[PDB]
């Protein structure tokens, strides 16, 4: 409205009092995005972007809140007209969808940096004119509950956001921009991305938010980085604290990523008589393969990287492994360029990195060493596989010779007599991409040989002419 009954516990005078804000807001029929993104907003400008004047935690008065939610009804009411639009059935229709899509965008500044830290909440858009890629999504969804719009919803993919909306939900339509040099499709649905099996649409099975995930969405989306060193310890214990919040009322069921995140926080600064990061990694799993048909990337990713900052060589390749044995199945496409980035450093930054130090370890009489365990070596294979096997059917290759070099290295980090353990069926292992099949013989020979390798992942016909 807002309210009477939203107002009563300002003024917000610690993350407690934020807390508690949000909790009152869960508890409502429909809690109220566009006061709790400006909420958020404000906490986080005063903690994270100027910290001038701090003495404990920025109390948000009700007046300053107000004042700004105003903003946004007014910018909202006086731009969107309703009845140009008639709501058949009480769902909203494309148009409408498009027409509040253009009333964010057309507020936006003219030039500004996308990639900015602090602008993906309404205190953003508002004060600054400035959003990022899903901060305008949010704002779409922020601005169609205010009007009333009940069916208008967050859709979420790994990389990018939009809404579905209409009878039963059942219509998609872009609002917001994707990546950098991309080309637009605002108002269109998503079916092409679906049908064409990119890793941006998920082959479908993307977040459908409902009001209170749009809540996790949020909190998620809080930024600590005062700058590249520095977090701010206040934001970190408001997002931990409403991550919890949020998990006791079970509205992180379906949200992978949010329990991922929560788990990295607990890594950071654990809650005492909380589940440990570990058992949030594999709840975050267990999400994924639960309600999207595991057919997410990250939720083994956050999982891998755990292991990795703690060593553990062994299970972080495991989880590898199980990244590509859930990319094997999509097609590569225009616009999944973050996700090959993200296999790229895996592959030829973090793995060598890792074996590196491994191999210096083995040399100082490690035990237990992943480099002499074959389901290691394992792991290893089966992530170049699914790698391989994304390829297959795709409009655009993936593999190239830069990383054939580091396969070769990576390879030749176990002795012959653990590679030779592992047992390749058509320790034991089946391959699922043509590449793999065809270097079996060369990855258990005690010298690697680089060359064939490289022609084998490349499927470079030929080698120099002279010489
Ligand atoms: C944990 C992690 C990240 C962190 N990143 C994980 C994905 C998170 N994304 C999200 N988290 C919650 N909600 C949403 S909704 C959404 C789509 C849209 F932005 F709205 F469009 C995205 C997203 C944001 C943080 C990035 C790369 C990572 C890892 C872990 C690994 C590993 N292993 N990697 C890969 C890597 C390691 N080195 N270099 C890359």
């Amino acid at each position: 409205g807002l309210k009477a009954a939203q107002k009563t516990l300002f003024p917000l005078r610690s993350i407690d009092d934020v807390v508690r804000l949000f909790a009152a807001e869960l508890g409502r029929e429909e809690p109220d995005l566009v006061l709790l993104s400006l909420v958020l907003g404000f906490v986080e400008h005063f903690l994270a972007v100027n910290r001038v004047g701090l003495t404990y935690f920025p109390v948000a008065d009700l007046s300053i809140i107000a004042a700004l939610y105003a903003r946004f009804t007014a910018q909202i009411r006086g731009a969107v007209d309703l009845s140009l639009y008639p709501r058949e059935g009480g769902v909203s229709s494309r148009e409408l969808v498009k027409k509040v899509s253009d009333v964010i965008w057309n507020s936006l500044s003219r030039s500004y940096f996308k990639d900015r830290a602090h602008i993906q909440s309404l205190f953003s858009f508002i004060t600054g004119t400035k959003l990022d890629s899903s901060g305008v999504a949010f704002a779409v969804v922020g601005a169609c509950q205010a009007l009333g719009l009940r069916d208008v919803h967050l859709a979420l993919s790994e990389d990018h956001a939009w809404v579905v909306f209409g009878p039963n939900g059942e219509q998609t339509a872009e609002v917001t921009w994707h990546g950098k040099g991309n080309e637009d499709r605002r108002g269109q649905t998503v079916n092409a991305g679906v049908a064409e099996r990119s890793w941006l649409y998920l082959k479908g099975s993307y977040m459908r938010c409902d009001r209170k995930m749009e809540v996790a969405f949020m909190v998620c989306a809080i930024n600590p980085s005062i700058d590249l060193h520095t977090d701010s310890l206040e934001l970190l214990q408001l997002q931990q604290k409403l991550l919890w919040l949020l998990y006791d009322l079970g509205h992180l069921e379906r949200y992978p990523m949010a329990l991922g995140n929560l788990a990295d926080l607990e890594e950071l600064e654990p809650t005492p008589g909380r589940p440990d990061p570990l058992t949030l990694y594999h709840k975050g799993i267990a999400s994924a393969k639960t309600y999207y048909r595991d057919e997410h990337i990250y939720p083994y990713m956050y999982l891998a990287g755990y292991h990795c900052r703690n060593r553990n060589v062994r299970e972080a390749l495991q989880a590898w492994a199980d990244t590509a044995t859930v990319i094997q199945d999509y097609n590569y496409c225009r616009e999944d360029e973050e996700i090959y980035k993200e296999f790229f450093e895996v592959a030829n930054d973090v793995i060598p990195n890792l074996l590196k130090e491994a191999a210096s370890l083995l040399e100082a009489g490690s035990q237990g060493s992943a480099l002499q365990d074959p389901e290691c070596f394992a792991h290893l294979l089966r992530f170049y596989d699914g790698i391989c096997k994304w390829e297959e059917g795709s409009p655009t290759p993936v593999l190239h010779v830069g990383w054939a070099t580091f396969l070769v290295q990576s390879l030749g980090r176990f002795e012959g007599q653990v590679r030779q353990k592992v047992r390749i069926v058509s320790p034991v292992l089946t391959f699922q991409s043509e590449k793999m099949k065809g270097m079996k013989e060369l990855l258990v020979a005690t010298k690697i040989n680089s060359s064939a390798i490289k022609l084998q992942l490349t499927a470079q016909s030929q080698v120099q002419m002279k010489k």
